[PDB]
């Protein structure tokens, strides 16, 4: 079992990035979730970059290189 | 079992990025979710970049290279 | 069992980054979650960078290199 | 069982970064969570950097290098 | 069982960075959590840096190097 | 059982960095938690640095090096 | 510089399997060489087998297999 | 510089399997070499087998296998 | 400089398996060499087997296997 | 400088398996060498086996295996 | 400088297995060498076995295994 | 400087297994060497076994194993 959450440069209001594994006889309730935004400037901004999602990376030679100038 | 969530440069209101695995006799309730936006400037912005989603990457030689100038 | 949460440069209001594993005969309640933003400047900002999510990285030779200039 | 939470450069209001493992006959309640922001300047800001999430890293030779100039 | 919480450069209001393991016949209640911010300057700021989350790192030779200039 | 909490450069209001292990027939209540901030300058600030979270690091030769200039 | 001599199942009389490299201002003399054979039985005999002479063998997968029954 | 001599199952009389490298201002003399054989039985005999002569063998997976039955 | 001599199951009379390196202002003499054989039985005999002569063998996985039945 | 001599199951008469390195202003003489054999039985006999001659063997995993039945 | 001589199961008469290094202004003489054999039985016999001659063996995992049954 | 001589299960007559290093202004004489054998039984016999000649053996894990049954 592999669980990997990556969260970056965001504005949230609730109930995020959750992992529920292997429950038995459970029960739950969540409530209302409000996002209210007025007059903001430069919210939720991210620079460059690549996103790799792999399971096995075998024998990688001179690979996975990112250059920023 | 492989679970990989990547979230970046966003504005949300609720109930995101969840992984529910291997439940038995469960039960749940979620509520209303409101997004209200007025008069914003430059929200949810992302720069360049590539997105790789693989399962196996074998013997990668001089590969997976991104250059930014 | 592998659980890895990485959270970075964000504004939240509640109920984030949770991992519930291996529960039996449980029960829970969560409440309302409000995000209210007015007149902000430069909220939730992130610089460059790459995101790798792998399970096995075997024999990586001269790999996984990021240069910033 | 592996649990790794990394949280960085954020503004929160409640109920974050929790790990609940191996409970039996439990029960719990959480309350309302409010985020109220007005007139701020430069909140939740992060510099550059890469995020690696792996389970096994075997025989890594001259790898995992980040340069900042 | 491995539990590692790292928290850095943040502003919180409550109920963070908790690990509940191996409970039986429990029960608990938490209260309301308010974040109120006005007129701040340079809150929740982080410099550069990389984030590695692994379980096993075997035979790493000349690896895991970060240079800052 | 391994439990490691590292907290650094933050402003909190309550109920943080807790580890509850191996309880039987327990019960508890927590109260309201308020964060109120006005007119501050340079709160919750962190310099550079990398974050490694591993379980086993075997045979690391000339590794895990960070240089600051 | 690569020099590989393999000699097998033979009858010789002299001056075999020599490698002279990188000489300067040299000089040499060899003598007479006589092979005299009478009435022999089953001299210089070899069983089956393949002869590979390569310089580079890269990425050979399930190759170079000889079966004898 | 690589020099590899393998000699097997032979009858010789003289001056075999020599490697002369990197000589300056030398000089030498060798004599007569006689092989005289009469009435022998089963001289210089070799069983099965393969002969590989390579310089580089890279990444050989499930290769170079000889079976004798 | 690499020098490897392997000699096996032989009958010789003289001046074998020599390596002369890095000589300056030398001089030498060798004499006569006689092999005389009469009426022998089963001289210079070798069983099965493979002969590998390589310089570099890199990353050999489940390779170089010989089975005798 | 590497010098490896392996000699096995042989009948010799003289001047074998020698390594002369790094001589200056030398001089030498060797004499006659006689091999005389009559009426022998089962001389110079070797069983099975493989001969590997390499310079570098890197990262050999489950390799170089010989089975005798 | 590496010098390794291995000699096994042989019949010799003289001047074997010698290593002369780093001589200056030398001089030497050797004499006659006679091998005389009559009527012998089972001389110079060797059982099974492999011969490895390497210079570097790095990171050998579950390798170099010989089984005799 | 490394010098390793291993000699096993042999019949010799003279001048074997010598190492002469680092001589200056020397001089020597050796005499005749006779091997005379008649009517012997089971001379110079060796059982099974492998011969490894390496210079560096680094990080050998579960390697170099010989089983005799």
């Amino acid at each position: 079992g592999f669980f990997s959450f990556i969260g970056e440069a965001f504005q949230g209001a609730g109930d995020m990035w959750r992992a529920y594994t292997d429950m038995k006889e459970a029960g739950w309730k969540d409530g209302d979730k409000y996002f209210h935004a007025r007059g903001n400037y430069d919210a939720a901004q991210r620079g460059p970059g690549g996103v790799w999602a792999a399971e096995k990376i075998s024998d990688a030679r001179e690979s996975f290189q990112e250059f920023f100038g």
